[PDB]
């Protein structure tokens, strides 16, 4: 349960702009193992809406290539908790951010995928230490991190 | 470089018998990401030879199924360091063991795959803490662990 790790006092408008998926972790190996694994999503940009929803631009390895993608996570009564409701009720939880270097979030349905986002293509040990604190509380069985060269490539190739 | 983490005073004959690949970690994502990834090897048994070599029985997802496999790692002047020399000179390094619950080893060519082996199908937090200490020193970018149900299945399905 990642609802145990949410950010206090979140200002969503301040997460706007460029991010890099530096590290990813998932409850089930299958969520991240292939390059076409379903939660292997490479964030490009967060765009908070004026009405306070969260647009997420990401890349996804889909049918033999690197696809540009766009979803809208809808605000809730809880500032750190957004909904992507399709066939299933899925949540986006913002765990922690300093707005200007890192952001930790999880996608949750008990199945779960989390990421360490960073503003620039470099290995932020500070950010990764905060990511590992978060995961210590959660039942993850796969963890990936990327190098600065991969971070500057489409779908982290 | 995993040569920095070798076990002092290793008695190879005492590693004989049943092991489970509880956790795996690799320098490069591609070494462990598919189920058919080349270092996704599921140890069954260590068999030290009378002359002091190390036979390793493992399973491997190969050409659409779970293959039984057998290699011989040859002893060196160094008790904790074995060679699997093919086209390339590859090393098996025993990092640490208590003989009766856990064993940490790495396969190394700078590319590297390491495992936390345990004697029985259960999540040994003690063993996994010693594994994470070892990896802290090494440049790993993917980490997997398995649940007791997967550990009792062919190729950890």
């Amino acid at each position: 349960a990642s609802v145990t790790q949410t950010m206090k006092g979140l200002d969503i408008q301040k997460v706007a702009g460029t991010w890099y998926s530096l590290a990813m972790a998932a409850s089930d190996i299958s969520l991240l193992d292939a390059q076409s694994a379903p939660l292997r999503v490479y964030v490009e940009e967060l765009k908070p809406t004026p009405e306070g929803d969260l647009e997420i631009l990401f890349q996804k390895w889909e049918n033999g290539e690197c696809a540009q993608k766009k979803i809208i996570a809808e605000k809730t009564k809880i500032p750190a908790v957004f909904k992507i409701d399709a066939l299933n009720e899925n949540k986006v939880l913002v765990l922690d951010t300093d707005y200007k270097k890192y952001l930790l979030f999880c996608m949750e349905n008990q199945s779960l995928a989390c990421q360490c986002l960073v503003r620039t293509p470099e290995v932020d040990d500070e950010a990764l230490e905060k990511f590992d604190k978060a995961l210590k509380a959660l039942p993850m069985h796969i963890r990936l991190s990327f190098n600065p060269t991969q971070l500057e490539e489409q779908c982290h190739i």
